[PDB]
């Protein structure tokens, strides 16, 4: 298991709300196309992220990770989260949300 | 249950007068064509709303709602309404009154 | 689905009314000649945007779109809608109405 | 692929309508004499332009193109196009559209 | 090479039209009496003025290039051509074309 | 493995949205001339920097790297990106990105 | 080797692109006339300039360098290339780059 941390920023880059939700060290939850059609990763957390932070779109934002400098890096692909996890030695996974 | 709120819109677009109406989840308030012949929530709203701002014409305004952008879509029927309110995450439905 | 926002301008190029409609991102809604007899598309848009925006002519506005330098083209062939989606990276096509 | 863009100018030289057309690297679109009798590109934009732009006459026409000092220069041969080209290092040729 | 600059000319000395043309730094196009029979910068010149603004007379022209003072002075003489290109430095001639 | 930080430039010169991509020591991708028509390097990364940065046009942008001075050298060719990464020491290449 | 650093100037004096290129500490390209009928350095840089700063003209430019006062020199000659290098004590040939 792995929770994923969430932080909201509204106009200021300021906290806005905090959120968290236990994940699995799975690759992806469902393997049938009918369930994954080439995403799983991305496309699972970002759909948490919404239910989860509701004070936005459902689909209308995007998640930004530190990088080796600490940079943002807005992140929406499956290859893009397993090299994200690669940072953090930790189980906890730590981004920051942004509406559009 | 779900609270539909008003605000009107003078010429200054300046909140002339606000109010607040109780509407049910269901998708019409009745089924025979005697008393849905077609549309159902759009003219339910717009009726309340004629009753509650006699400020302007009875049916001479017309309701618009913000989109994903933000910006003002003049809405008036049934399908735009179950649409409007997939936006809205809570309980409490808004829309810009205007008189035409 | 493709939401496509439209901006209606009047003498000032003032934004006069808003409002959108979901698209299919099929290439045309029907097949024979009896729905299809060449175009799709833009005919299927201009279509909605005539009922959306009643303010002016049915059939008499030309929707002008924004391309890789910023400049209007009033398009008015399916050909051209394939290019125009083809700017925008989103799910949203944007796209400023006149009427003649 | 070559996108050329067109300047419709009225009579206070403002720019009317604007519209782009993609256009091929080749010379010329065929060889026969059924189909090439001598000019080519030329020939074929002022077609485009035509349809382009039914605000004038079909073939009652010329464009001008800027040259190295920026001065209009209505061209109307192929030989004349392949120079215009020279000028501009990128893929968009930008074009002077007035009517006759 | 040497690409020549016309200007036209109507009641108010307003620029009519521009036009240019690539010339070459040779004497003349051709040595027989049969092609050259005397002249040869200058009638090459106006016959390409010529074809270039059909809006007046094929040969009924006066080109006009400036001098050391700048005054006017209609050439009409390949004598004339060699000295007016001693003017510009550059690979641009520039000329006043008036129709008769 | 060599990973690329590109920097979004806005109006006032402001960091847009950072992203990075994992790039091969390897000169390039392909060989055969179906994969390799010349350029490798540039064409790569100019790919992924458009499918990375959507805010802006695909192909309608200059990348900018720093040079021994520090000013902003905007390269578009294989031959400027083995110089580029001679300037860097480390495994991480940062550049300036701009839309045109 | 010898790195030269090109400043582009538009209206404003303002730093416009900014361009590097590697330059070979030989007279000379070329020795045959078919290569070098009399140029050299002047004719490389001034190549270079035009394919690195595609903004302006191909060969509508004037490069000037700084002199011992400081003043602008619009060089366009081998002869005033090896002064201006003269100048410079490092392998940085920095030089000021304007369209005419």
């Amino acid at each position: 298991s792995l929770t994923v941390k969430a932080y909201l920023l509204g106009k200021e880059d300021a906290a806005r709300e905090i959120r968290r939700f236990s994940f699995c060290c799975s690759p992806e939850p469902e393997a049938e196309a009918e369930a994954a059609a080439g995403p799983g990763p991305c496309e699972r957390l970002l759909s948490r992220v919404a239910a989860l932070f509701p004070a936005l779109r459902p689909g209308g934002f995007q998640a930004h990770y530190r990088d080796e400098d600490g940079d943002l890096v807005a992140f929406s692909s499956d290859e893009e989260l397993t090299m994200a996890m690669s940072y953090v030695k930790d189980d906890i996974f730590r981004i920051y949300i942004k509406e559009k």
